[PDB]
């Protein structure tokens, strides 16, 4: 048996991993154009898990990364408030992909995968964009929106995993951890 | 006009709270869904009856009523009566898809609007151990179809095609949009 480590500072990933009712600890570590968004998100989840697994080689380390992509271009956490409003205008009245990769690392076993969810947005007004920006909820999230909180009002529907949109495909994470014998 | 949520559902309360609008919770018990009607007709009839019953008591108000059904192969599943029935319902939902239909009815003296939102829910194949341990925490017993998308029930869901909030009992983005019409 090996102790479980969540290599993430994300409160959403913490809340989702708590659903497993498995004891674990949290450690956050210090974080290519030729790659596709699918390769990039998998690579980043891997680097996050490996940085902590290198420091604690006796444990099972979970790393994850979430990207918001549309027409091949991915949107990261917006630096400015105007950039956050620009991302929202691009997302308005259409569909985009939310890609979440998970990497599970142990000395004798490693597993990396991504989950893709299609997210459809209603057509949004300028007023709704800035009043949502004022809440401070967009700044912390990729693509300048969260499916929870006030961001829930922009979402018309999804085709995929809501928990994966939050930052962790918890049902798949649970299934992958069974082959690490959970502990 | 003042806003009334004709539901005691904590999930519908937490969702209607996202709107940042003042409202009160008022309920009046209504029940029998006829087999001659489709589940889509019935769920809308139920959301209507719940809102109308409270609207008759508060005719100056805007009243929101809602109802949620979990259906597969035209058959809809209610809250389980016993743990053996809850395991029967989950065994049926395992390894396949079902529909979650939520109807919302907004009632006022000069305007009324009813609609349903349909979501496809796909489950992983479930073991007998998984079903009984989930039953052993009493989360199924309170819910239609013997499961919830939140909590330990989250681990059974493979994917959805629709609205997660509608599965919780309220399509919050459609409701918000419909309240602008009022």
């Amino acid at each position: 048996t090996k102790p479980l480590i969540l290599a993430s500072q994300s409160p959403r990933r913490k809340e989702l991993l708590d659903l497993l009712q498995l004891p674990y600890s949290i450690i956050v570590s210090e974080v290519n154009r030729n790659f596709s968004p699918e390769e990039n998100v998998q690579w980043l989840a891997k680097q996050k898990a490996k940085a902590v697994a290198d420091l604690h080689p006796h444990a099972i380390v979970i790393g994850a990364d979430t990207m918001v992509c549309l027409d091949g271009e991915c949107l990261g956490k917006p630096q400015d408030q105007e950039e956050a409003a620009s991302m929202l205008r691009r997302l308005s009245g259409r569909s985009h992909s939310v890609i979440t990769a998970v990497s599970i690392q142990a000395e004798n076993h490693s597993e990396t995968f991504y989950d893709k969810t299609e997210v459809a947005f209603w057509s949004l007004s300028e007023e709704e964009i800035w009043t949502y920006i004022e809440t401070k909820e967009p700044m912390d999230k990729a693509g300048a929106y969260g499916i929870q909180g006030r961001g829930a009002l922009f979402v018309k529907k999804i085709d995929g995993d809501y928990y994966s949109v939050m930052g962790l495909p918890i049902s798949k994470t649970m299934r992958a951890l069974r082959h690490f014998d959970i502990r």
